[PDB]
């Protein structure tokens, strides 16, 4: 398949319809609403690059 798109740096699951992926403004890296939340647990920023979302 086309393994060249938005990969979840947390669960690494092809972002498909039915989930709530959250993309950030600094970069746009799209992650899951669930993985992006468990990935926070302290880091309030993007999990792949680390571009905080709050200004
Ligand atoms: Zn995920
Ligand atoms: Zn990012």
């Amino acid at each position: 398949a086309m393994d060249d798109g938005v990969e979840c740096a947390v669960c690494l699951a092809e972002l498909e319809d039915g989930e709530e992926a959250r993309f950030l403004p600094r970069c746009g890296h799209g992650f899951h609403a669930e993985c992006v939340d468990m990935w926070l647990g302290s880091h309030s920023t993007c999990p792949l690059c680390r571009l905080t979302v709050v200004v």
